C-alpha cells in the first residue's frame, strides 16, 4: 500500500521543522492532501551512573509551556552515524563519557503528521571530568523516576519509554 | 514545571490546516535575550490499550504518509473539548475495533514531541472486552516480534507493549 505524492508545496523551512503539503493518490482515482512536518530525527541516551541512577535533564519546552525532565537527546544530522551523535550529545549535555553505547530501539513520535524518528541508545560505564545555562542536570533513582511520572515532571514519549525499559531490566 | 520559562513577546501564524497549525513565537529567555521558537499545534488524543480475554492486544494497521509505510498501532482518536476523555476512549474502541468493554482506566499522559509540538496523548486501559487499515490482535510475544521487525514503530504503541510486558512480568 502507498499514497503516492503527485505534487508537493513547501510551506515553511525553519531551524527545527520543515512543513510541506503533499497531494497524494488514493484508490479509485481519488486524490487528497497530506500535511507533513519533516524533522531530521533525534538520538536519545539512557545512561546509568555508578550509583545506578538515570541521567536526565530539565529544560523549558515552549510548545508545552512547561519545563520537563527528559533523557538527554539531540538532533541527528543528515547521513550522520547515530551512535557518534549519541556520544557527542551525552558528553555535551551532561559531561559524561562512556565506554559502551549500544542501540536499543527506534520509533516515530507522531506518525500522523511528522516523519520524526527517535533512536534510543543505552550508555554504560560512565566517566566525568568535573570541569548551557538553561538546562538542569538531574540524576534519578528508578523509584524517583516513577514518582516524576506520577507528577508529570516526566511527560514525553522517549523518557517514558526509557523508564519502562529500566523497570523491565529490574523485573528480570 | 516553569523552570527557565520563555515568555512570548510576539507570534506569527504560518499555516493552519486540517491536521496541524504552525506558528513562530519570538520569546524572551530568562536572561533577557530573545530567540525564535517554532510550534506545531495539534489537538490532544486518547489512545486505548485493550487486552482481550485471550491475553491479546488489539491494534490497527494503517498507512502513515509521513513515514512512507504502514505501522501497527493501538487505537487512538482525537480529543473532544467538553467531552469526557473516558467517553472518547470508549467510543474509539468500539468504532475502530467493534469491542465493548466494562472498564476504561486512565494510565498515563505524555507529549509526543515536546521540542516542536504541543500534542499530548492520554492512554487508557480497557478491561473486560467483548465483541459487540484493518484489525489485528497480537500476543505479547507477537507484539515484541513486531517491534523487532519495526512494524510497531511509534511512541504510544511501544509504551503499550512495554506496559503489557510489565503486566505479564507482574503476573508471576
Amino acid at each position: 500500500f502507498e499514497e503516492k505524492t503527485i505534487k508537493t508545496e513547501q510551506i515553511f523551512s525553519g531551524r527545527v521543522v520543515k512543513l510541506q503539503v503533499d497531494d497524494v493518490e488514493l484508490p479509485n482515482g481519488q486524490t487528497s492532501k497530506r500535511e507533513i512536518v519533516r524533522h531530521p530525527g533525534a538520538v536519545a541516551v539512557i545512561a546509568i551512573t555508578n550509583e545506578n541512577k538515570i541521567v536526565m535533564v530539565e529544560q523549558y519546552r515552549k510548545p508545552l509551556e512547561k519545563s520537563i525532565v527528559e533523557i538527554p537527546a539531540g538532533k541527528l544530522e543528515k547521513g550522520e552515524d547515530p551512535r557518534i551523535t549519541a556520544l557527542r550529545e551525552l558528553e555535551e549535555e551532561t559531561g559524561y563519557e562512556c565506554e559502551q553505547m549500544e542501540w536499543l530501539i527506534s520509533f516515530a513520535t507522531s506518525p500522523g503528521f511528522a516523519d520524526e524518528i527517535i533512536h534510543i541508545y543505552v550508555a554504560k560505564g560512565l566517566s566525568k571530568k568535573e570541569n548551557d545555562e538553561f538546562v538542569d542536570l538531574i540524576e534519578l533513582t528508578l523509584d524517583e523516576a516513577l514518582q516524576y511520572i506520577k507528577e508529570q515532571r516526566i511527560y514525553d514519549s522517549k523518557t517514558v519509554i526509557a523508564v519502562q525499559y529500566l523497570q523491565l531490566q529490574e523485573a528480570l
